[PDB]
């Protein structure tokens, strides 16, 4: 048995509450497992395996095999991803703003759709798979491609052998929990940005709170679309992180880029933008990321939640600064 | 060879730009193919084999696989129910109202989504496949389940030997009809009625006409509209058909409602409403179905195109004081 100063994993695993988690040490460091040990320690953390009664081995088995269906062979959107994104929406759960707003069953749907909001992601975007009339796109008449099938094998997965880890809820909570899931994997569909935030900012403008800060949400529609937007902006929190992080994920998606723009160049398809390594200005892009994207969802959330989320649009904004003014790679 | 007197089968279909083809005697005297002949009929009429060069033979192949895609063991919604949707909604795109206003390629889009808008229903309802944790339920997230399926299995079989009638379509007109055909047959989901039919009445609000009445569609959107609707409405065309017609499509839906009622009953779940045979009031519910569903419809419909559906109407106010006056069957 190891000493405390020995065990780096479970060293790494005390970050778990702090926005700026290593998790590509955490990912190294499980022996490529990030989402299985960060959604293990999430679920004791917030108690979830004795609230639900998942039984443990139930739980790591469901993990195992989710995580086997993220391909590794893809440089983005891959288990390290999930395991991030998971993590992201955990921390955005504690906001002081939503203190005990989120009932247990509404924390459950938020984390478990974090973790298999992703799955057996190819590498490639909706709009390639429809372009090359896939057997997915076939699937789901060209409208939410993947996002659909994220949802479809998460789901699916519960049903092998010792991994329904929603054996236990009762058949409203596991219908509940179900349609929670669905409407947020959804909602994580880039084409449906423009209105989710559009949305966003009207119940911005109308929202409640009590005299110490905290969000009053009354409604299914209320708390709904605010884990929706919640997921969102853990999908996209690349560059609220410190910048060391924010690089590397930079690396990686434009390396799953350059991959989708190459079966593009060989299938003898046009390049789609941004796919073409012969012709990419990545710091550039980014800026355009982050203010056509990311900063306005960022700036509305922060609004949604003030001040919770100040230090996080401050990062971003250095994070775009750097961007802008660094020398070309 | 026969003559004109003993050819029976095309003297019926000489009646195929009639409101109130015996769709049900086609059936019969084709073989119970009816939806093959009724469609070949269509496109000869209309010229469409000549515009998209459709080999016949590949439509006619094509035609036989749907065909035997629809369930003959389903009361409903089988292959005949399939034909007299098309049969609609082609006399529907023949309205005065509507002339010469759609393009060759939106008008097969619309056949073939009335073509194809029931292909592989199993006879049970979208929500008894979701509370039975369904293949397909679990496949399509819940959400439009059958009409999503629908539409993945007619354009599947264009891939079998010989079946793709789109083969001479250009990449875009595929692509057009394909977008025209997704919108058409999702906007058939009954739960989108109510939304559907209060967008409906909008646009009535604000229509246009020439001097002489043709209806003005100058975009995408107010086109694509007027084909959801028009399809929606020879979906639910039955109560506005000559009450001999009518009354044959009512025993069937009945059937087919209580053969889900007792599937219900022996898995030991709830019986959903007017799926019960031990508790069924048939003529109180064609009342309900027409003055809650049928005739706002319709009456919207005879709005845009005025005066063009008046006969549908006042047919269809006969058939509710009909099924209003009987003495219970
Ligand atoms: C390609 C450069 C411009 C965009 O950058 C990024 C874009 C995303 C969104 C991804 C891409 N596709 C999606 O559906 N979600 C995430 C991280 C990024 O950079 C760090
Ligand atoms: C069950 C009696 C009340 C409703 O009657 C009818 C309902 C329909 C709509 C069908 C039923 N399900 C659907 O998705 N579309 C069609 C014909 C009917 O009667 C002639
Ligand atoms: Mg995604
Ligand atoms: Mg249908
Ligand atoms: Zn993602
Ligand atoms: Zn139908």
């Amino acid at each position: 048995h190891m000493t405390e100063q020995e065990d780096v994993l479970a060293k790494e695993l005390e970050d778990v509450n702090k926005w700026g988690l290593h998790v590509f040490r955490i990912a190294e460091l499980s022996g490529n497992r990030p989402l299985t040990v960060i959604m293990h320690t999430i679920f004791q953390e917030r108690d979830l395996l004795k609230t639900f009664k998942i039984p443990v081995d139930t739980l790591i088995t469901y993990l195992m095999t989710l995580e086997d269906h993220y391909h590794a062979d893809v440089a983005y959107h891959n288990n390290i991803h999930a395991a991030d994104v998971v993590q992201s929406t955990h921390v955005l759960l504690s906001t002081p703003a939503l203190e005990a707003v989120f009932t247990d069953l509404e924390i459950l749907a938020a984390i478990f759709a974090s973790a298999i909001h992703d799955v057996d992601h190819p590498g490639v975007s909706n709009q390639f798979l429809i372009n090359t009339n896939s057997e997915l796109a076939l699937m789901y008449n060209d409208s939410s491609v993947l996002e659909n099938h994220h949802l479809a094998v998460g789901f699916k997965l519960l049903q092998e052998e010792n991994c329904d880890i929603f054996q236990n809820l009762t058949k409203k909570q596991r219908q509940s929990l179900r349609k929670m899931v669905i409407d947020i994997v959804l909602a994580t569909d880039m084409s449906k940005h423009m209105n989710l935030l559009a949305d966003l900012k009207t119940m911005v403008e109308t929202k409640k709170v009590t005299s110490s800060g905290v969000l009053l949400l009354d409604n299914y529609s209320d708390r709904i679309q605010v884990l929706q937007n919640m997921v969102h902006c853990a999908d996209l929190s690349n560059p609220t992180k410190p910048l060391q992080l924010y690089r590397q994920w930079t690396d990686r998606i434009m390396e799953e880029f350059f991959r989708q723009g190459d079966r593009e160049r060989e299938r003898g398809m046009e390049i789609s933008p941004m796919c073409d390594k012969h012709n990419a200005s990545v710091e550039k892009s980014q800026v355009g990321f982050i203010d056509y994207i990311v900063h306005p969802l960022w700036e509305t959330w922060a609004d949604l939640v003030h001040p919770d989320a100040q230090d996080i649009l401050d990062t971003l904004e250095d994070n775009r600064e750097w961007y802008q003014s660094t020398i070309p790679q």
